[PDB]
Order: C-alpha cells, then structure tokens, then sequence
C-alpha cells in the first residue's frame, strides 16, 4: 500500500529472456503453423470465430518495439496462440497435436527461466 512496499523482483533481464525463449519457439520443428497470421481472406470461418488472433511474428514484433509492460503480458499472448488453435482445429489433426506439443514446449522453459 502506500509507502510500503515488497522487495524488488530483478526484471531487468526479461527483455532478453523473453527474446531467447521466442526464437526457441520460432525454431521448433512443429512452429510452422504458428509463424504468420492465419490468412483471413483465405480461411473459412476464422475471422467470426477468432476475436484475437496471434502468431509468433505479431509476438516478435509487439516484443521489438516495447509494446509488452511486462513478461506475464507476453505470456498471455504466447498463450492465446495455442489457445485459438485449440478453438479451431481438431486435437486429433496435425495442427492440433503441433499446438499441444508447442504449449508443452513452452510451458516448461517458462518455469526453468524464471519459477
């Protein structure tokens, strides 16, 4: 509250860490899904269905230019990734084991960087 306040959290490496846990991500084998916007004049269905679509280029380029105030904001983008391809596409299909398989991924370097 005020004038009272817990001790710092060092987030002064976030930046760069988000940054290496990304091109991770980028260069995974089962990321070809997730590199580029789903293309919305192509794609039946995706715009109606999809209120916030994201990829791993939007991430990278939101990242390069300050637009996350934190690491949980950029969580929550990653997320939502895999969140959307849950949404969209059959667990039995070879986009919806590449989501699952990606958050696995994920998930696991976020907790050895930074829980």
């Amino acid at each position: 509250s005020m004038s009272v306040k817990k001790p710092k959290r060092d987030d002064s490496k976030d930046l760069a860490l988000c940054s290496m846990i990304l091109t991770e991500m980028e260069t995974h084998e089962d990321a070809w899904p997730f590199l580029l916007p789903v293309n919305l004049k192509l794609v039946p269905g995706y715009k109606k269905v999809i209120k916030k679509p994201m990829d791993f280029s939007t991430i990278r380029e939101k990242l390069s230019s300050g637009q996350y105030p934190n690491l949980e904001t950029f969580a929550l983008d990653v997320r939502l990734v895999f969140d959307n391809c849950e949404t969209f596409n059959e667990d039995d299909s070879d986009i919806g084991r590449a989501g699952h398989n990606m958050r696995k991924y994920f998930e696991k370097k976020w907790t050895d960087t930074f829980k």
